[PDB]
């Protein structure tokens, strides 16, 4: 689902549509959520509800629009996992970058904007989130769970704004090398956080997933919350 009428433009001319919600309150600062691999999905919906009652305004970008615009596709339906997967395959990690520097931009602008943009991603949004907190768009960045950090660390010395991950402890997509690779690295600059929570998958904070653990989600969720509270006027 994306709000109608909302188009943001890119560097290179492309533009995308998003999910809006607006502040309960004027001035606020924005959040742009970076989805999942499934697109701008019910948890999306979640995301930017969740956001907005906790004192945001949110920003989620259809980040699948350079190959298949509006994209929502339900993870209880393996038809819609698998083209969530061959969606996932061909994304352009770099054009995903760019794309969430336009839609940080936007948000920079919103006329309830505070000054202050964060960015929280989940899955693919949550690799996407430590691209962009080295490129340094953003106020303050979170990821969750996302894949591949042990191939990035040559950016962790790039981040120079505070960035916060949560990983699962039973996460097969980050088995135990990746983990002393990226919790190693990431260690080295203290602008950085990495939390795991043992006992949990790769999905844990997703709810409806069979990978939701609601402690460790709880848990997680506080800490975002916590550290996006500096964000606020």
């Amino acid at each position: 689902m994306l709000t109608e009428g909302i188009s943001i433009q890119s560097y290179d001319g492309h533009t995308f549509g998003a999910l809006v919600g607006s502040p309960a309150k004027a001035p606020a600062p924005v959040i742009v959520i970076a989805h999942e691999i499934l697109g701008v999905n019910a948890f999306m919906r979640e995301t930017v509800s969740w956001l907005v009652d906790q004192g945001y305004a949110a920003v989620c970008p259809d980040l699948y629009a350079r190959q298949a615009p509006g994209t929502a596709l339900d993870p209880q339906d393996e038809a819609q996992r698998e083209q969530a997967y061959k969606l996932w395959q061909a994304f352009d990690m770099e054009a995903g970058v760019g794309d969430l520097e336009a839609a940080i931009r936007y948000a920079r602008h919103l006329p309830y904007s505070n000054g202050k943009v964060g960015l929280v991603g989940y899955s693919l949004g949550g690799a996407l989130a430590f691209l962009v907190a080295a490129k340094g768009c953003v106020d303050r960045a979170v990821g969750y769970c996302g894949v591949g950090l042990e191939k990035q660390l040559d950016k962790v010395p790039e981040v120079k704004h505070p960035a916060l991950f949560h990983m699962g402890g039973q996460d097969h997509f980050v088995p135990a090398p990746s983990r002393q690779l990226i919790t190693e690295g990431f260690g080295a600059n203290p602008l950085l956080q990495v939390h795991w929570y043992e006992g949990a998958g790769h999905s844990f904070a997703r709810t409806g997933s069979s990978d939701y653990v609601a402690s460790a989600a709880a848990l997680a969720n506080e800490r975002t919350l916590d550290f996006l509270a500096p964000l606020q006027s």
